[PDB]
């Protein structure tokens, strides 16, 4: 299943992702295991609180982290936990954590998919509302779980987004 | 997954659905990708209607548009997405659309599966207000999304029903 | 997908379960085919009851009757029917249905996965209304299905469950 | 609020009813107040069991057993709770239980404001799933609850259900 | 309740709107009655299609139809139905249909009540595709009621929104 | 509605208490209006996190910062917003916000009402996570509203909520 999807049509900025956690699901994490081919149940998230735009990764990338490149994608619907989704970036959201430096892409789906979020042309035309929200929740969601933390740096742009594509592409192919 | 899914059990009359799209979900296109194994968001609909009952395919058919034989499952809750039902013709809405001629199949469940539904023996025992939304439904769903359209030309029987499924197992198979 | 999911990481103690049927869902029996790596609609539940907890069951094994072992996993909010929990036994429900003698194993998450549940260390620790309510449910759940039954003996303990999953991964292997 | 319900627009056959337990909805007993004009929450159902269909009662009516006469409306999709809506009756569940005789309409609404239930002529014309539903839920719902119990005793026509509603008006009146 | 709701704080661009039917809420149509103090029934929805946004009206307000001014309300979240929000205008969608000619308000809430919704001044800056999905929503949700019509004419701004207000409000004085 | 419903049958340690929030609800933060009759919508929270137990109060007190006693409902479903629960203290958490001295206080239903929380006894009795994440949520909700803040000192029992009760009770009627 997972294994086999592609990380894109036209890397960077054409690429899939495989949705773990949509948005305001209740606060289960889950992750893709691609042995498997299946979602398995990573952790209930201490403080309750959720993600408040749908979440995944790339498959076939392997990020600094030693985990496929995160993403999380902005629609008006939350999506299927375990779809694929094609999707182009906007920016992203930079961090350190207990695993290391670690970023997070904000995207949402092709034009085609979803015509309602073509007018977002980069991270900039993001609602200042989600954008803190987002960044609130990086801050917080780990708060009730001993020995992890979160710092957030800042956001970034469509290039640093892309830069984290490409590199995570090249890693994984050894 | 989805690749080695029997068309059904004693063709045509007993076939199975894979469902894409449940009743009344929120209104996303899900497509069901035999190359991986998985659902992909197709589109988000433009006029934001949902289907008003449960929509899928026959897996190991190939209809006239170069799709898989599409069907609607009547059910009394939705399906969840990505399950594969037992089930048998109660007739079909023919149309037409961009890809060509177009017809979907209506269904319920094998009665072991469902005894809710056993009553329904044919497309006629099918109440008209349901039909009516079915109709609509596909007339309008398209509405906002350019060079796309439907045309409905009527209800045919179980019969009809058949041969769809007949054509589609003959025409996988070369 | 279900077919390679190892039973457990340290069996019978720490063990997978593959869930079928959410807590509280609407009332559809899935079950997981191996043989087409997907959920399958059973039947639709003639009382119209739901599982009071989360369904599932232990992959690579092989109960009494034919079928893996089934477990019911308690959490605080449902979990994602076919994803994977690495779950720890509290106990079981002994009782006797249609297929011979059956039991149901009651399990929390590992406790890295769900701190929530933590706190229960056997099936005496489960709330006495939720035990009552498990009970009642396999009692009445298939009252309107002719030519099948239920007859709950009573509880046991961690032990007992520990027996069940020895004996169920070894009639698997042969 | 709701002390000054009218009991119908032309009584027995034209009725209202104010909704207090929505179809499927969550386990959990409200009954409408006429002292605070709210719903209050009368109890946990100790079972879990869930109100198949709509449940309320006809306002500015007092059953024998001291409260107004209770109807299930069968609806296409749940009405919300504290809602009014026009009825017109179908049958009844005769019953015993703790406060006495104990009789449950069974109710449509208007056919002007549910074209989908128009075809629902009586009692008879009920799928004899839904109709077991009821009956088993009736039967079961307080099998926790210590000394409360249910007999069903069988199902009656349009018939007595108008004489109920003609009784329990002129008995509210003195 | 809802007789004695001000039509607002500082009229016409400070109003109040009492919500009728949630955004997305299932296809059916509540009206706030008066005399009552509760929401009633008025009909399912014959195509079962969904308002895409909130619905709702200003009390204390008489428009040219004989009822209180309409109004759609945009939120990130639905908001409960019976409820009551604060409000100003964006624009409105003129129209004729059954009862005469019809304009909604299109209104989002006070800007200390959702500061998410603050940088929406007027309806040219709603999104092109919920404009489209709203105007589609009026255009085909009567389809399959009997006699009623509805042609949307097009868009005006918050002068319009208010001269619609002011005249609403002494209308209802006599 | 509101305005009538006494503060309790047996004060202070059997009262009722008018739901504002249910718990996991969608953030959006409703106050009763009691000039009204009616749910207001107050604000949309907005770091978007949800109360994680019903939200609400007690009616006919007024506590230190001029509204009513607030208070913390825990149960196995949420309530309905605007529905009425008779309840019991189990203590309350201390806090200091912008309007000064804030306790909330924590209850759960009268036993007859909610047997499945009648084990609970006193602020000990709750599990640790839950009184952790209704701390954390404190701290955390108003984290992106300007000029708001929250100081969580600690937790008081059964003794403290009845004061808070009583002195609220008290100042109500002059
Ligand atoms: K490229
Ligand atoms: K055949
Ligand atoms: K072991
Ligand atoms: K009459
Ligand atoms: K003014
Ligand atoms: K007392
Ligand atoms: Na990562
Ligand atoms: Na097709
Ligand atoms: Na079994
Ligand atoms: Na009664
Ligand atoms: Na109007
Ligand atoms: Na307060």
């Amino acid at each position: 299943s997972f294994s086999n999807v592609p990380a894109g049509k036209d890397l960077p900025q054409d690429f899939n992702v495989i949705i773990e956690i949509p948005a305001q699901s209740e606060p289960v994490k889950y992750e893709a295991d691609k042995a498997l081919g299946l979602l398995v149940v990573d952790r209930f998230i201490g403080t309750g609180m959720r993600y408040p735009v749908n979440y995944g990764f790339i498959p076939q990338t392997l990020s600094g982290d030693g985990d496929p490149v995160d993403v999380l994608v902005i629609t008006p619907f939350p999506l299927l936990a375990g779809s694929v989704v094609r999707a182009r970036a906007l920016g992203m959201l930079k961090m350190t954590d207990e695993s290391g430096v670690d970023a997070k892409l904000v995207a949402v789906p092709h034009d085609k998919v979803c015509p309602m979020t073509a007018n977002l042309k980069s991270i900039d035309d993001v609602p200042a509302y989600l954008k803190d929200q987002i960044k609130h929740f990086f801050e917080q969601y780990k708060a009730l779980e001993k020995g992890k933390w979160v710092k957030v740096e800042g956001w970034d742009g469509i290039d640093a987004a892309h830069k984290e594509i490409t590199d995570g592409v090249a890693n994984f192919k050894k």
